[PDB]
């Protein structure tokens, strides 16, 4: 019905910034 976007941090190698989409 509705979707949103989020963010996280992955250390590969250094903990960088990345956005992650989702749907529910």
């Amino acid at each position: 019905q509705i979707c949103r976007i989020i963010v996280v941090r992955v250390c590969r190698p250094i903990c960088r910034i990345t956005v992650i989409r989702v749907c529910s």
